[PDB]
């Protein structure tokens, strides 16, 4: 009797990557305060950002003589940076995914690893382990690639409310696949495209 082996770490890491984690929540997932907890990460240097806030103001009034004819609401869409958008869109996809996340046991597999606060001796390998799995079932480019990604958010989606003790891990899970994969499938696609 004798048998035991397992190891392998490294590869990945990206600025935009982490953005997916912190960005994901920023879009959806747990809550704002969450993105802060999970998002709250000190890289190799001295991270730090900012972004002016917004506000609003209602109105009342009483005294008013018959005189009015219009009740249309405002509508203006203008947001810079699309890449980042995809980051946050990730989480948003997680929630939406809940709609149908298991057309054959997709999120099921990825969810397989999503167990214990440390599986396969490494709280993060399990997830990435799904990427390979999710693909093992639903492999492909944008289809699979995007499929596996759905997994990352799956953990958080569930974990976020399933594993409230793995908050930090929750985020890592999301930026796990992307981090282990090509950040944004679109990013790579962009590179591939155009001479």
């Amino acid at each position: 009797m004798d048998s035991e082996v397992s190891n392998g770490s490294g590869l990945g890491a990206k600025h935009i990557t982490d953005l997916l984690v912190f960005g994901f929540l920023q879009s959806s997932g747990c809550t704002r305060q969450e993105l802060e907890v999970l998002g709250r990460e000190l890289p190799v240097q001295a991270y730090w950002e900012a972004d002016l806030e917004d506000e609003l103001q209602t109105d009342g009034s009483q005294a008013s003589r018959s005189f009015n004819q219009g009740r249309i609401e405002p509508d203006s869409e203008s947001q810079e940076e699309i890449i980042h958008n995809i980051a946050r869109h990730l989480a948003q996809i997680g929630d939406e995914m809940d709609h149908n996340i298991q057309p054959t046991l997709v999120r099921q597999l990825a969810a397989q690893f999503m167990n214990g606060s440390l599986s396969e001796e490494d709280k993060r390998n399990c997830l990435a382990k799904a990427l390979d799995e999710v693909k093992t079932a639903f492999p492909r480019d944008m289809e699979n690639d995007k499929a596996m990604l759905i997994m990352t958010m799956l953990l958080a989606k569930k974990v976020a409310s399933h594993a409230p003790s793995l908050l930090r891990d929750v985020f890592h899970t999301t930026v796990n696949f992307i981090n282990q994969n090509l950040f944004s499938y679109v990013r790579n696609l962009v590179r591939n495209e155009m001479d």
